[PDB]
């Protein structure tokens, strides 16, 4: 075996032989711990299967006169450029045993009191927050598989995101999770914005699936899907969205259910949807799929900007003075929206399964704002379907998940969900064909 | 009030509601907190160490509020010392956030004993940043009186400069005389060697920093839990010891780390520790070297040397020891700035609260292990420290008298002659007041 | 008038009223307009190669003044593009400081040994020449205009340069000129290496053609092209060479003329050809063209590697520790390579006109140096003639720059020159149709 | 001999080998022997006469072009420079500023402006003007030999202009070139200014006698005692004056002299001279002096302020929102004073001797600026006389320099100099008695 010594984080703190005793090989933990560590050395496609060619794969977390040095068994070598890894994907090792270990220590100590703080105290302990710093995070979102012209797109706008001093806050993986960071590293350069951040969030059911580049700077594991949505919308400074498919809808449902809340009337995070000239065809129907589930009240939430990255850019730079004066108005912080009312339907987790997805509450006959949180669990159990470990099994072992609810609702999501398979936006290129995760069913006398 | 904001300062990160709805005025946290800001915004030249400190400020208030950028602090009727010209000074604003950070910090950990004690003094100051993990071996943990003369300060004001000329960095207590005079030198030895990147660690705790307030020079305050916590502190951050003269902390000090040295489980451990002053304190280092060779044995001066009217010579063993303790720390798999290898027994951790009753009741027999003879002696000169200037203990001492302390007459007598010359040298209390009184009488 | 301030940007000096004063629009001196040209072109970058930039923006000006934190700039009616939303964008903004203080340090400062010493005082007060560094500057060269596939490669270079932590010097403009630092800026974001050095290296008469791009975060202008070129080859560890047109094969000769001397012989400078898959037929005729005219010894000073980016750059990166102990070993700076030996006919500045290219000596028959000397002022004429006002002028008066030599010379030239415009990459295309400043007989 | 390698130290640039060949040591090189006697000043930092280079007569320099730039090698340095073994870094910097300082006037080898423009060069080739800076430089001037109450009181002015984020420009050499940034290394460590500036000011006939600190962090050598007196005036957004001798008298001359120029009237630069209790009678006596002399009018240009030091530094704090509206009104830089009015005759080196000091206008029948430039250099020729191995070796060969003027004036002298041997301000501890270097002599019939 080849065994190679990673040297000690700049900025790791010292940790405890508490701390770090659950991760021996030996509790589940040091499997997660090794499969978020193998993810990151990893960074070329979405079904897991990549984690049965690096099965010699280990690692060794060892305490030291510096803090920790990390022992790798196995690496894959396209961690290496010239025999040594990667700087930044160095350090991304070091942010996964950091998130991995606090998560660990605070599983302890209302719930969904319990649960912002929780999402905090992560990201605070990850130094994700800055207490100083003026109102300049965008978040992106949009998909990881994306024809060329989106994904130039994509570099486009982060590059005017980096020309107004902008920083990126999104997902890992390919398609639209890597270049706007890339777009942004030139703006940035020429702008000579020297303390540029590009956060990248992500948890461990999903990170074998969309691993982070070697670029993002500040990795951050969240422990589950939703716990990393509300990091995304109380980071926000502003959200811009590229075309995606089910995750990224996901993503849209989440926060547009959350800002239709009459508590967050004047919360005035802006959102843009934006993207090609050819996604005009793909943003007339989401348009038009968002205004006919959550009716027309949604529509004030965002805007659409196509084929003009500038826009996209500029209207989150032109926020930054709004945002500011708004957490003035509700003594808030800077750099996490405490304010922001968050109902506990968008932070219960939800677990895929055949009972859930046909448990879920699909009807018209609803606040808008519990029917974007079933829908939001619905475009999760889709992703979970596809690309979760767990989920593809579900599927393996009964066959698809089974959803019904309002006939006019369920044909226009059985639409879209249509449109996303053929845009290819299911699957990255090179597998077989795509086969659907889902059936939509008309919903269903004793023997007595 | 006459209401004064403070600005975020140092390195203060957000906390939540949670975090500080405790520190409202309604609440003993809040008193607690309080006082300790009160504390450091009362830094200078109070003489007074009796905690008859507060009573000037009775009008002080402070209220945290959590905004933009973070914490901003706002101040009812601070301390006119504390300023120039109409300006807070920004070493006593840091250290307002740092009192804050170890209040909460604290306050959200309430949950084997031992381990569990070693893990949170190691948590506290990894919190507070005083554990940097790249950080070389440089750090010198300095003791000796709060009340010390012209000559002995000036004393320690060189060795703060030859400290300083070699790099390296000061952990002390907080509070005057010599917990002050070598942060002085070394400001210069460290500008001459352009050491930017100086540390002048001042650890308290919140019983004593009102009769013990951290000079704005401290650029690291640290606020532990308690006596024991602290000096857990030092001698797990420690490289090497030097010890001034001193009154009974300097002695409670000086008796916990030999204890500790003396195990021997500890045998191998590089850490050195000099005892130095200037000429004139020669009378008073014989005169301890001989208190601690007759109760603790000739052992004891294996793990101590004395250096008299030198201060080079003192910062010079300091910084030759430092590839012996890396080298140890490595043999060990230890961290450099947290010495988790050294063994410190229960006795050494376990708190001791003043009192008539556990004064009386100290075992203090000649026929002991000297590790656990060095333990029970330093719980009796903590008693005496408590019972001169802790609020507490200050009071026990006004409604019953002196604590009372018994055990082997031979070591009695012993302990009576230094706490006497400690009183005969000006060692007990900050002069400008009352003569002292002792707080303390030696029964049979 | 459009009036705008722009505030101190730079790591700019203090400067006294005599070291500005003949900048006064008032000054009996022709130094205002050029320093008014330079600023104009750094404020004109990502459009344009013909200096008829002057025409668009003839109320164009620029004052200096002398105020409280040292000196700030009013524009009176600058390039609208130089804005990102009412704002310019800041690399632009130090590259103003940049003009300034170059302009005036060589006005105030002003034979092989002079000349050298000037190129060192030039770059030290630049701030390009750090003392402490260990070697890793990567000298860039390649044409200004080029097709996608070129482009993407030379990102691609870039990029891997960036991974190994290797910093870029080259000149200003579009093309090859700025492809690598884009590529630069993302490998080193991945390698977290924050201290980079884009050094864009320019001269007032081709400015205006070839700005910078504001990605260049060291701009330095030199007085003169036979300047530029010392620059390069002084501070470079290392060279790389992508396909151009006539600039890029006069810095190819004028470094070759240098390297084959015998006092360099002990030079570990690396120079390494590099291009997509497609270059390959350019490669195989540059490659000749050398070995034809300077002969088989030119080829031990330089490699080609096609359609391999990472192997350019891992030359360059392997390289760097034999630049480190041949300067040690010759008691030289790591940063300005002094010990270097280049001879007066190639610094010799070389101002291009009928007679002097008509008396150029290119006979196939000479010191192999010799020749690539003057081959090297045959390819800064045919750039002058092409993209200088200068140059244009006299083009625009007497016709064609006439050259003759050996006719063995003669057609292989002829051939270079005419695949340089079937390629287009004598003009940036979508202008009148280039026609050639040069005839051969 | 034993040879100790110094490696780079603070911002030294590459220099050519045009630069450094007229350093290389030979029989011939005066300028090899003035670098090599301001090096070995640095490392050399108890008694102040210039015949202390004998104690070092094999010390040696050697400049060395290499990769990363300069190397020093020094052969038989002094060992008070070092620190179990290794040199103390403010001193090897201190090494790369004398290198960088005399290349620079070397490399620059109308008058008026010449001279200030060359001040100017130096200062900004030290990066000792930086541009964007507030102002908060403080010049204190003061004796070299002086007790320990006004010693510690000068201490005590250092850590209250820490205290309020000022920056200090002296001399160099011990007194009260020394205390203020010993207490100011104290005032700035609390109030966490790490961007502190202590600027000592040196040229080569005096830094033998006066060495530097290895405290100071930015040591700058002028070409002679005029230029330093230009440099300092020009940098300075305030002054202290501590209690002196005659070069601290030669100081207060100097600039009474050029702020009492009409051209300088608007000039809102405070002078405040200051001292512990003790020194009451001596500023009596000097305040009386300077209106004596140079008239009532000298007065508004200074204040007084005896057994205050935070008064003292409070003033230089509370003048500077005046000190950066003044710059701005007159389109100048806050780091350097073009606007400032100096004329030739404050300007022109003074080259102390007998015929020199003989020549000297001494009499009240002039303009007051013209008296205060010829005071100015009367006090200069005391301290050569004293302290400058030329001077010295003058008073030697022909006795004490003669001055002569006005006896109501040469009254005034004999008894300020007179008082400052008694006050112990001319000489250091130690050796004997102080001879004076100066004698003061007493037209018409016609």
């Amino acid at each position: 075996s080849l065994i190679i010594q990673v040297s000690p984080a700049g900025s790791m703190d010292l940790l405890s032989q508490l701390e770090v005793e659950r991760l021996k090989k030996t509790s589940d933990l040091y499997q997660l711990y090794r499969n978020c560590s193998l993810a990151v050395l990893n960074s070329t496609d979405n079904s897991k299967e990549l984690l049965d060619k690096y099965k010699n794969f280990d690692i060794t977390v060892m305490r030291r006169e510096r803090g920790i040095k990390l022992e790798l068994a196995n690496p894959p070598e396209h961690a290496f450029v010239d025999g040594q890894i990667i700087k930044g994907i160095q350090e991304h090792l070091f942010s996964v045993l950091r998130d991995i270990v606090y998560v660990n220590m605070h599983l302890a100590d209302t719930n969904a009191t319990h649960i912002t703080n929780l999402v905090f105290g992560i990201l605070r302990n990850a130094g994700a927050l800055i207490p100083g710093a003026t109102p300049n995070l965008v978040v992106c979102w949009g998909g990881h598989s994306i024809n060329e012209v989106e994904y130039q797109y994509t570099r486009e706008v982060g590059h005017e995101l980096g020309l107004r001093e902008l920083n990126i806050c999104t997902g890992c993986g390919p398609g639209a999770m890597e270049g706007p960071m890339k777009g942004a590293a030139v703006g940035h350069a020429k702008q000579r914005y020297s303390e540029y951040r590009y956060l990248g969030l992500t948890e461990p059911s999903i990170i074998a699936a969309e691993p982070p580049n070697p670029i993002v700077n500040e990795l951050v594991i969240m422990p589950d899907i939703e716990k990393r949505l509300e990091a995304f919308v109380r980071m926000a400074h502003g959200i811009i969205i590229f075309p995606g498919g089910p995750g990224t809808a996901e993503e849209l449902l989440y926060i547009l259910g959350i800002m239709m809340h009459p508590e967050n009337a004047d919360q005035p995070m802006p959102i843009v949807l934006t993207g090609p000239k050819q996604s005009e065809a793909y943003f007339r129907s989401l348009d038009k799929f968002i205004t006919d589930t959550l009716g027309e009240a949604a529509r004030k939430h965002y805007s659409i900007a196509i084929d003009n990255p500038a826009e996209a850019a500029r209207i989150m730079s032109n926020a930054m003075p709004l945002v500011r004066q708004h957490r003035k108005d509700k003594e808030d912080a800077y750099s996490f929206n405490w304010s922001l009312k968050i109902e506990p339907e968008f932070q219960l987790p939800f677990e895929p399964n055949h009972e859930s997805m046909a448990n879920l509450d699909l009807h018209l006959n609803q606040r808008p704002e519990v029917l974007a949180a079933n829908l939001r669990r619905a475009f999760s159990g889709v992703v979970a379907g596809n690309v979760k470990a767990e989920g593809i099994r579900e599927i393996e072992r009964h066959g698809p998940f089974e959803m019904h609810g309002d006939p006019v609702l369920m044909k226009k999501m059985d639409q879209l969900l249509n449109d996303f398979v053929a845009q290819n936006r299911m699957k990255l290129p090179g597998g077989s064909a795509y086969e659907p995760c889902y059936k939509i069913v008309t919903e269903g006398h004793h023997h007595h």
